[PDB]
């Protein structure tokens, strides 16, 4: 908006020389007068003005990072963004010269971590013309309305040597190979609560005799993309065990549909045993507060009525569920407006127990389940509201004898 | 449209010092008057205004996406589009830089499903000029009038592998 402010002054001076004649009758009189004024005026003046143009009334500067959670380093990092605000999309800009990353290794961003972010400053080829926004626009920002920032697409390079020893990355283009990447892989995400790390893995054609992909399951193939390491039956990566019962699978509709159709006709039912196919979506999510009764435990406190002294546990011992176990989750080490999951194994030999699962929360939500005479895995979810709120509770009562392990709480999306 | 607005204030003082002479004959009569007047003045002013360009009286932006019902992916997809408002063409774009699609599967669109559309706002090449609309066209715009878009060609490359074991879309032009 062009602000604008004018002071003046004025002086001046006005001479008057008025002669007048009058003649009255009724007796008869005369009347002459001679008059001069002499007027002296002084003044000032304030004006203030402020004018806006209703079509490029703003304009905004987003500062943003590039993250790189693949396997392989991108250069001349070159991201298209919309710019969205209440369903409509502002502007969509491609990175130019200013905003194009040299180089962007896997878990590693750009700018790098300790610097500040980039100024997506400008809309044009050449880094001279700013992103503008209209008045209805402002407004808008001028209220809770908040713009969203979304990536279409990444362009980059990635390196070759050529038939000397130098490496080249100028015509070896990304996109070349996205479609290709994609069409004959399954998605694998590991999410660890922080840091996410997302792999693609070759996986053949169903109908294709002439495909000779070798065929792995999924448990292999979660090996080989995150480079985990197998201490027998444990599947560990940096140092959370990945196994199938301590983390929690997320799947897509069609994903989830082959892995229970293919589940019935395998002996030892697990999803690691399950053969990769092209187009799994396969999603990993490392629980936040994770006990197996072992060595391994970060539950902010400790688990009430615990006996250890037991052999029949889904990987060595187990939790004796026979009466109460409840445990105190405060608030404050729990993520607010989260939406939770509490999941554990329970046994019951016996076929005849019964167990009552109480959840503490926003809105308080009790359930019964009756364990089976093998370990299965039950889901339970829960929402959570303010940071300073009722802290968490969890009880758990057993009719009977009832083994208990692999007790998890994951975080889902959002509320 | 250009929209001002001013706000003004003014103070002010003038002194006048008259003398007059008066003469009556009818008897004899001589008035003589001396006066004196000091004034002082004060006042504020509002002003708002605004002014429209009649050839240039808005700017418009359509949120497009790309889709693709063929057998092979598209790389770099390059629409070129139609802006029709009620029986006149306002402009044809080709997409530009911020516009085009990196890649295009089959029974894919760009940008993906969970997305939002593009912003096809510029009409030059260099992304820079935005695309006008005269005063005629504004007040039809204003009414149930709709700009309709149609999609008159795209370009866009294939993949070959050349002597290395390289994927090339460079010149590979499916038109």
């Amino acid at each position: 908006e062009h602000a604008s402010s004018d002071q003046g002054k004025t002086v001046s001076r006005a001479t008057t020389n008025s002669k007048t004649d009058a003649n009255t009758v009724g007796s008869y009189s005369h009347t002459t007068d001679n008059s001069t004024a002499v007027q002296d005026s002084n003044g000032e003046s304030w004006n203030t003005g402020l004018s806006i143009n209703k079509g490029e009334s703003a304009y905004i500067n987003a500062n943003v990072r590039y993250y790189n959670t693949g396997t392989a380093p991108m250069y001349k990092v070159t991201p298209t963004t919309n710019l969205v605000l209440d369903g409509e999309t502002l502007a969509t800009i491609k990175a130019q010269d200013n905003q194009i990353g040299n180089n962007l290794s896997p878990n590693e961003t750009y700018p790098k971590k300790g610097l500040s972010p980039l100024a997506l400053n400008t809309m044009d080829q050449s880094n001279a013309r700013l992103i503008p926004i209209n008045y209805d626009q402002l407004k808008k920002l001028d209220s809770g309305k908040q713009i969203k920032l979304e990536t279409t697409q990444v362009s980059g390079n990635y390196g070759t040597k050529n038939s000397q020893g130098q490496i080249i990355t100028e015509g070896n283009s990304w996109s070349n190979y996205i479609s290709q990447i994609d069409s004959v892989s399954a998605s694998i995400i590991l999410d660890t609560g922080s840091q996410t790390f997302e792999r693609r893995v070759a996986a053949k054609e169903q109908g294709n005799p002439e495909d000779k992909t070798p065929e792995i399951t999924i448990g292999e193939a979660i090996k080989k993309a995150f480079s985990a390491t197998k201490n027998g039956e444990l599947l560990y990566f940096n140092g959370i065990p990945i196994d199938e019962s301590c983390v929690e699978l997320i799947f897509d509709d069609n994903t989830s549909e082959i892995i229970k159709e293919q589940l019935k006709y395998l002996d030892d039912k697990k999803i690691y045993n399950v053969k990769l196919e092209r187009g799994m979506n396969i999603l990993i999510k490392v629980p936040s507060y994770f006990t197996n009764f072992d060595e391994y435990n970060n539950f902010p406190a400790s688990w009430s009525n615990i006996d250890t002294k037991n052999q029949d546990g889904l990987q060595s011992v187990a939790n004796k569920l026979s009466g109460e176990t409840k445990i105190i989750i405060p608030m404050s080490k729990l993520k607010p407006y989260k939406r939770y999951v509490f999941s554990g194994y329970s046994k019951d030999p016996s076929t005849s127990n019964s167990i009552t699962v109480n959840i503490k929360s926003k809105e308080q939500k009790t359930d019964y389940l009756v364990p089976e005479k093998d370990y299965t895995k039950f889901s339970y979810e829960f929402e959570t509201t303010g940071k300073d709120s009722s802290d968490i509770e969890i009880t758990l009562t057993s009719s009977g004898v009832i083994f208990l392990d692999n007790l998890s709480i994951t975080e889902l999306n959002s509320t």
